[PDB]
């Protein structure tokens, strides 16, 4: 249904689909959509997805252009589909969900989230859309986000940052912190206490606490002495060991950011997707130290200190469970003689 | 005609087509041209155009490697085809024109611009090529560029910058400023007074006037006080307003360049092509302010001041026509109580 | 043989092929390999080679993840194939060799380098692999690298740098300097005296000698006066001449690096491959000077001075042979009145 | 694995669960394998699925007599239980998802999982345990060779599809009993006709009436079977005298014309359906028609259908249950005689 | 050049060494050229090679009667000397590399180069100088129309492939002498049978026995040629009475059944080979079989083969030299009579 030429018209004139009338000439060659501008063809969209080119073009045009939760948050909450919108996964350059509800005729399994097939699925609801809060109250399974209080529902304060057109940010002119609600089989769930990843990047890293400021500005020996971190293997775990062929430690993003400022290195994101834990194939250019799988997580340094200082160090090795981004993340804790040897996360 | 293997030989040995004899083995897989170098295949060209891979490879090899006018200039003058050359559009990674004249057997509609089919078309002529000035005198419709005076023809001084192998620059070892001539139906046209875009880029921005130097170095309140810009909404139009979810103003490239130095942001070039006005989907990373369609133009700040100060501000809204790059650009001027509210261009 | 799904399992869980048991769902669309992660497909590998997508995916997964000689070194030594490993050419994003030995059922011409078909081929042997040194002693034609002495074989000290996962580096936590051995028709060859290219890059250039430090920090006139280089055309050859439309000289990478720090320019690598000499289509953005084929080599400045000062300057033009990276590189030497006019390499 | 699937295809003609591996190359939408140094094509992907996925599904297709896709479609079948029904009309799987067949297309390992409740799962009573799975399924369709205790059966058509070959089994059984459940409730399947599923070239009659139609002429056939006033020639034999081709809606009529004068049929919707639409062009006269609905009913059944109609109305929609689905016919009458009577596109 | 190759195809039907150029467009895996402003398809790449490469090889294919690919395969031929043998069964070159043919696929310009020593190069004695190149080759295969001085010949089959057409030449010579060298030593080619290379539809008998098989009935044919106890009907004619199709392993038997009742054959390994395997489904009865090995031997030769067997063993593997390769047959016997006797997949 709808129109391919009408979708391209909206993209050309409005930057995205805005429900406007009009058509433009369109050519589809390989996995690329073109339109003719004064006799010559101009590329509008390159299909990087597993869907037909014309279908993925329509879903990307109809993506949500407002601050939406990051895909890793939606995945950890078990979101299967969105209600009358499309969450675009910029990490994968693809839709975050397979099917849609009242968006595209090819991908629509339904037009309204109240249809029968939507009941077993966990539908994502947006409180900023009028009526979707009540649609969440009638839905069997679903997740809801709001900017304020919901009557008769205890909220869960989500992370400070959100994704706007692929840009993860803490909004100042727009609000990016949401209240989270979840229902399973009609039962409003009580979401657990959780840490949140900071979703920062290695090059444009910015500290968000005084402890992180001291980590980047001060030397390691004096930073450990100031915050009293003797015996926790912070040198190994955070800053990493580059003295051997096998790179030791380096599992906190703030550690990678500090090293990258001083010495560049290569990171192969062999599982390119949005996930709470990221695995990388790292190769240090200065020393040559490397490691095939290096689990990295972007926790606030103050939060990581709280986690490492709240563990029992009497066992040589065990699995530690930490609730991060509403999901249970497994950490491997290695100790000897009462002090920490290493402490790294694992990917699912 | 000609030879695919001979074209690849010239590219390998001369960096482009130089009319040399010789052949090399060639493989064509998908939209990519390969050649064998000591037993293994090396990629020579990736077809990003709407033409067959072997044809686009030949046209790119036969591109003009001398300073040529930017495609937006040729488009605004209504150029349909070039005479015995290929203008490569690096913005689109494709030929600037559909057909050719005496270049490629597949794309040739003629071998000489004096053929019958060339008369209704606007053929681009290069005065630096011997004989093409006189070919322009006999052509019905055409555009001519020269480095010096043409006998019996009043010239139009074009922009200072030109495109050399995709690099827009003001030449110092080579000349990039041309004289422009246009004929329509055998009648030598008189080209109008026009401003010229500066064709600069956001990251490598360089000021070309003392006013632009003061804009980047001084604060906004003192820059407006120095050049006496009270009531023209220069804060809104040039520097932009990031206090709300909808990004306000920011339509001059020099404004984007100043902000990018201080705070990064995202620009989605959803119509990737060379045009006098560029539309972008912008998202500010620091504040979260955004706008789907933000028309941006790269005018010299002194020229923009002359335009904004030469308008009647008695009407709340009207369309203002400004001749830029030999084309009529429509601006929307918003005023209230005798002062400027906003003033932004529109794209065609 | 083996399993596509098992190869993808190793990549997901181990970052590369590690010989582990397990399978994951795999989709192959166009030239791209995908796997399903919680209902959605994630791209694992984009085939940029001339081989079938599933085959190239297996070879890239089974690439050698240890410091290996650069492909240009292996090519100059005439290496045709590797013994029970895959050397990945990151310059071409493709295998360095067409066939394999005991790696992939589709590309295997043999399982052991002692098979009959391996005798005429020059097989690369790794002394760090147990038993491959003796396999080199029994092989007819082959090349061997070791970290230490080989009994009854005089070694050739190779370059200081090696390629680790595509990163060329001088290892500090790992050893990157090897001893080289070559046999032709069962006869252990005596490798000649050779210079070695530094394999540095233009942006992250780092000086490796006091002379190179003085070149970057001091002005040209005083650098030539300090090291007494009058009459060798070092200004032309190294720093380049940008005063004319044809760019003069600039054939040493250290010269390009110094200019790029001060003024950016464009380099078109029209033969993207690993070779001792690299040809580029250069365009200077500041001046507009350009050249279609500009041979560039990355020699230590001290070594280049030794070469230019060890030539006879009585002839206007001649071909000079220099042994670099174990291969004979042809240089063109131009002189007049006893002084050097220019001196540039040529590509094969 | 991909190499194991290709092994079974080479050695067993299909996936047979045997262990083994062969080298595989995937280029374009085609699967190749090396036989003495050269590549041999094993499968050309004509589906909308990835090449390796569709290859695995085609290898795991059901090689036993299965109901024709038009039957499963008319019954609302959405998925199959631990098997793949291959749509040879489309060179593609008859269903999007699978149950315990392929890791890429599986929505579940077993049909009793909660994700399979709102879907109408197809069950094969010839496989052990599938009858009981049909009893525990919320929505489903079941075929059996014999009776199921307590269930009121519905006798299916005589023919079935075997490796894309529609046939009435003689060394095998092709007629099944049909059962359907909706929202956990067994539904009474309606009394229906069945299409004969014959083809143009190899058309063969299946009744003395169909033998008389082919051997005799219309004027004698209309008199012997008393078909005056029903426009049987226009509807079945067709009219080629004008620019627009008139009538011709029974496949037996197309077969009679084809042996005499050839014509072209463009199956512009290439799929298995009870009513097929074609763009027909007669090579001898030039008469044509863009949309010509054709159905392969036994001529005796069509005679029974047309004669039970009320010929006192100029036009009315006649709903006939064929292949378990309601087929709408357009009936035009005038002065007590039939003008035309044709089916409509489903 | 690419444009020169396309010139020869248009003007000469193949590459003929003529000079000239025509404009060429390469899209998908297809080669096009402009004829009066519009593109005409010249070649659709069905191979695993790049489109421009496979096009050049197909244009330079050998247009003379050449041995069938199954013959060259059974002799271990790896490459051809200054020619291209086109495998029409696969729509692809019969060999991966070339010698002095195409710059992209050439491993050498001349077969006497050192890289060609371990490979079995195919030599054509009809080309000047190739016989002497065979003498100097370490591994090779040679065909000639006459005798070569000093070499013990091996008479090849009567038929050959001409532009993909297998025929017994009448205006041309299709029977050659064969020679083989291994490690520089001439090898004695074994005494062998030859397949007839006939097809299903255009099947024609080549002996009075094959004429009697088609005209007469089995009971009379078995008596006239004294084939009692050899299960000749089960093996040749086949059994359609059960779910699994029984026997049917001689192509002449398939031809007899096909003219009576049609059946479907899925060539799931589409290549030229002495023994072909098919997934067969009979349209009338429904009897089928996933892997049915078929071979096109002269019926007189098969009678000679089956009668020389020892019928006192329940099961044993019988190796028969056919098309210069050892074909393994499965022989099942009981109580002195043959149960079945079928070839196996190569």
């Amino acid at each position: 249904n709808m129109s391919l030429e009408n979708v391209a018209f909206n993209v050309v004139n409005k930057g995205h689909f805005d429900g406007q009338q009009g058509e433009v000439p369109v050519s589809i060659i390989n996995n690329t959509v073109y339109t003719k501008v004064d006799g010559v063809d101009v590329e509008l969209f390159e299909n990087k997805t597993t869907l037909p080119v014309n279908v993925a073009f329509e879903l990307w045009a109809k993506r949500n252009i407002k601050p939406v939760p990051e895909v890793k948050i939606l995945n950890n909450l078990g979101v299967d589909i969105a209600a009358n919108t499309v969450i675009w996964d910029y990490k994968r350059d693809a839709p975050a969900h397979i099917s849609t509800i009242g968006v595209c005729s090819m991908t629509d399994i339904a037009k309204k989230p109240t249809e029968t097939i939507c009941a077993p699925l966990t539908v994502f609801f947006d409180g900023r859309v009028d009526g979707q809060v009540d649609l969440f109250r009638n839905a069997r399974n679903g997740v809801l986000i709001t900017e304020g209080s919901v009557k008769g529902l205890q909220p869960s304060v989500g992370p400070k940052q959100a994704s706007l057109n692929g840009v993860t940010l803490i909004g100042e002119a727009v609000k990016t912190q949401f209240n989270y609600y979840k229902k399973v089989d009609g039962v409003v769930q009580q979401l657990p206490e959780t840490y949140f990843t900071q979703s920062r990047n290695l090059q444009e890293f910015k500290p968000r606490s005084q402890m992180e400021i001291d980590f980047l500005e001060l030397a390691m020996d004096e930073f450990i002495e100031r915050y009293k971190l003797e015996g926790y293997a912070f040198e190994h775990i955070v800053y990493g060991d580059f003295s051997h062929s096998q790179l030791g430690g380096l599992h906190l993003l703030i550690g990678l950011a500090k090293r990258f400022k001083e010495s560049p290195f290569e990171l192969e994101d062999f599982i390119p997707m949005d996930s709470t834990v990221k695995n990388y194939f790292i190769t240090d250019a200065q020393t040559g130290s490397s490691k095939c799988v290096c689990s990295v997580i972007d926790l606030l340094l103050d939060d990581f200190v709280e986690i490492i200082k709240s563990q029992d160090l009497s066992v040589v090795s065990k699995v530690v469970k930490v609730t991060i981004d509403y999901t249970e993340i497994s950490f491997m804790l290695w100790c000897k003689d009462g002090h920490v040897e290493t402490f790294y996360p694992k990917l699912q």
